[PDB]
């Protein structure tokens, strides 16, 4: 394109980074990326499990069969009759293209799989190596922007510590500008005709939880302090439709930090830790109590009922085989005191469990024997405990508890990533787009692990492609 006013991208998580890279690399359309935080990446940079895609080269390599239709069925089942099905179709159908875009344009390997809760087959992609998926993907995308930016400063500028507070519209009402508070707290206007909200969720905000799912106000969260629903509020005040705001995901396994047990913020215990063979033990009895690989709403429901009302936590216990497959990530968790390597005798005594060591050994042996059916009917049992485990064998243990993690609702969007006007199917403004967690409609009542990184890519790409038509 010929260079006009910049496209303002609000938020440097994966949604904003996708949009920015696509605009600049494919179309040479200039971007200003604003983020109210002091660093790049949002909650995206913390993602530990990976990115979904159905019918990928990775899946072909690992001989896993999967299809857009299977992914959509898992997605609809998870949605429980909420959401916009056509956006679910788009998410799942364009998932192959999303993975391929990351692999080809950024040389991200995305060569390993995990099967997460609610998924019929393994389709959550991460790269081998020392770097977890959120960090790897964000670093690759951001480094590409910073490269371009060092080279033609007018094609891309990243401005941190810049909090958007409103969009300026004319009487018609086309976008004319983005109002933001700069690093010194001064009001500034960025003139623009096109803005993409990639500003993330609202899970950290107690005030918004009070408004939309007030039962969750006392729960801890995995979200960063920036996750305050700014975009959703701005766009609502401007006349945008919000949907599914009362659908908040509580992930069952936030880590408890044994040196800061009541922190309202938690490190996440990656769902991959269960997908790859971790089990959950009741914190008093020392026994398994539920299916660890259900959807998040279900696992969370079971811990909240079956673990103690006061002291609502569980023990995530992982064998040596899980350790071999998720070594760098368990190493990180151990360096932070979140996972401890302990013998079975010591587990019992350290965690004050009612079970004897010998009793727990008999139970881990039954769990691991796939010739006996699972007490709680777990759909995938891989990387279990060794047939000859004893009370002296070592296991890896962490304490986990339910945490506010993702907001499925948000501003309503169409298939072009355009924000929809309240009480209408028309766009609020041909200039206003949204992608990622700030949007609503894509997941319905529960989001499948892996699909938030994917939404960011699918809809960030779509916003850029559509702005390119209009620019
Ligand atoms: C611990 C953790 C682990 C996760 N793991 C996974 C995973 O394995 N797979 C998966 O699919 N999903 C995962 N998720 C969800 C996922 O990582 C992303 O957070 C989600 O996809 C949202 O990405 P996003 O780009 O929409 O928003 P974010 O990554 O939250 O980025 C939003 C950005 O917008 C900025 N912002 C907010 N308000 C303003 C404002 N007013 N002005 C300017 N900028 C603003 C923020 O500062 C932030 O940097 C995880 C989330 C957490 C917390």
């Amino acid at each position: 394109a010929s260079m006009k006013q910049p496209v303002v991208v609000i938020g440097s998580g994966l949604a904003g980074l996708t949009t920015s890279n696509r605009l600049i690399s494919k179309y040479r359309i200039p971007v200003v990326l604003l983020d109210k935080a002091a660093s790049i990446g949002g909650n995206s940079i913390k993602a530990s499990s990976g990115i979904n895609g159905a019918h990928t080269d990775t899946q072909q390599n690992l001989k896993v069969m999967d299809t857009p239709e299977l992914f959509l069925k898992d997605t609809l089942h998870s949605a429980k009759g909420r959401g916009v099905p056509s956006l679910m179709d788009k998410l799942t159908k364009e998932s192959k293209s999303a993975i391929r875009w990351l692999q080809t344009e950024f040389d991200l390997k995305l060569d390993l799989l995990a099967q997460l809760g609610g998924h019929s087959v393994p389709r959550t992609h991460r790269s081998s190596g020392k770097l977890p998926p959120g960090f790897e993907i964000v670093q690759a995308l951001s480094k590409k922007l910073k490269d371009i930016s060092s080279k033609d400063s007018n094609l891309v500028q990243i401005m941190l510590n810049s909090e958007v507070v409103d969009i300026e519209l004319d009487n018609q009402g086309h976008v004319t500008g983005v109002v933001y508070m700069d690093e010194n707290g001064n009001r500034k206007i960025m003139k623009s005709h096109h803005v993409v909200f990639c500003s993330g969720g609202f899970g950290y905000s107690k005030e918004m939880l009070k408004e939309y799912s007030p039962n969750l106000i006392h729960l801890p969260t995995t979200n960063g302090k920036q996750t305050t629903g700014d975009g959703q509020k701005i766009l609502s005040k401007l006349g945008a439709e919000l949907i599914d705001m009362d659908q908040v995901q509580v992930h069952p396994t936030g880590f408890i930090d044994p040196n800061d047990r009541e922190n309202n913020w938690k490190f996440l215990a990656a769902e991959a830790l269960r997908g790859l063979g971790g089990i959950l033990l009741h914190p008093t009895t020392g026994r398994r109590f539920t299916n660890e690989l259900s959807t998040r709403d279900t696992v969370t429901m079971e811990i909240q009922s079956k673990c103690p009302k006061n002291d609502n936590r569980a023990l995530l216990v992982m064998s040596d085989k899980v350790y071999e497959n998720y070594t760098n990530n368990i190493n990180f968790y151990m360096s932070k005191n979140l996972i401890k390597k302990v013998s079975i005798n010591d587990l019992i005594r350290q965690y004050d469990l009612q079970t004897t060591a010998s009793e727990l050994v008999t139970e881990l042996k039954s769990y691991s024997d796939v010739n006996t059916k699972d007490t709680f009917d777990r759909p995938l049992i891989i990387n279990a405990f060794d047939k000859d485990i004893s009370t002296e064998s070592t296991v890896y243990v962490g304490e986990v508890t339910p945490v506010v993690h993702f907001t499925m609702g948000g501003v309503k969007i169409n298939e072009k990533s355009q924000v929809i006007k309240k009480n209408s199917e028309s766009v609020l403004s041909n200039g206003i787009f949204a992608a990622g967690e700030v949007s609503g409609g894509v997941h319905g009542a529960n989001r499948l692990g892996g699909s938030s990184l994917l939404e960011c890519v699918v809809f960030g790409k779509t916003a850029a492609d559509n702005i390119a038509k209009l620019y």
